[PDB]
């Protein structure tokens, strides 16, 4: 639709940039003149996607593709565009004439409003692949003082790895494994910000222990292909030599219904020689 997104997922902590794109901008609605265009945008929550405040470009594309890029002001006049932001959302609103009734408009012929601005994926996001209000936002753009436009909207995503450690010949789910996240190329997860996932050093790795359930949750992440690392094995077990690989999105195995954002990947663990004796 008319809002969208750079990326199909992303990693909480990273910047999401949107789009908001109206073609329909002229100089008339119905028989009454057009003196604004009001851009209206409701984000999610700040702890959800937190908008980054004045990362505004704002653009009046003609039919002939001339761009106008507009900057901010609260003049009634061409080329500017007022701005208020408030609790996570915003509202700009381009001045469209000189005047409200009939001619002084700035623009001419048909054109296109175009709004890009950026905000940052935090932890409050859900994962997958479902309908997801708490995700999504909308933006609506009217003439004058209509509240009519039903709006354009747009739900950021990202996946979840659930990590089952087992024994295995008796199946049995351990606890007290330890692992680190590898992404493909060559860098360890440290999500110690709960907000920002961040690729670096080993040594620098947040180290998640198999709870006792066998289970490690790593909620946050893009599409992806990343490695499992055993860095330490359950109490009486063989620390495993090779990374066990395991795909986010396209080409996902172990999704939940489905749902190649939401996979559950199980790791085999060895019993050591003393423990089968
Ligand atoms: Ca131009
Ligand atoms: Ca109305
Ligand atoms: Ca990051």
């Amino acid at each position: 639709g008319g809002k969208t997104v750079d990326q199909k997922t992303y990693s909480v902590g990273d910047t999401v940039k949107y789009t908001i794109t109206y073609k329909n901008a002229v100089n008339y609605h119905g028989t009454e003149k057009v003196y604004q265009y009001v851009i209206k945008d409701t984000m999610p929550s700040a702890s959800v996607v937190d908008l980054n405040e004045g990362s505004y470009e704002v653009t009046i594309t003609d039919g002939s593709g001339n761009i106008t890029t507009l900057t901010q002001g609260s003049e009634k006049a061409t080329g500017k565009y007022n701005l208020l932001e408030e609790n996570n959302n915003f509202t700009i609103t381009i001045p469209w004439a000189a005047t409200n009734t009939p001619d002084d408009f700035f623009y001419k012929g048909i054109n296109t409003i175009t709004v890009t601005y950026t905000g940052v994926l935090k932890s409050g996001a859900k994962p997958g692949s479902a309908d997801l209000p708490e995700n999504t936002n909308i933006a609506t753009i009217n003439p004058n003082t209509s509240n009519d436009d039903p709006g354009q909207k747009v739900t950021v995503r990202d996946g979840q790895i659930t990590i089952k450690k087992i024994d295995g010949s008796t199946k049995a789910s351990l606890q007290g494994a330890i692992f680190v996240l590898k992404n493909a190329t060559g860098q360890f997860l440290n999500f110690n910000d709960t907000n920002n996932v961040e690729w670096g050093t080993e040594a620098n790795a947040t180290e998640y222990t198999t709870g006792a359930d066998g289970i490690i949750t790593i909620t946050g992440l893009k599409e992806g292909t990343y490695y499992l690392v055993e860095k330490k094995a359950p109490l009486g077990y063989n620390l495993l030599d090779n990374s066990q690989k395991v795909i986010l999105g396209d080409g996902a195995t172990d999704t939940t219904n489905s749902d190649n954002l939401l996979v559950n990947p199980t790791v085999e663990n060895n019993k050591g020689t003393e423990l089968p004796s």
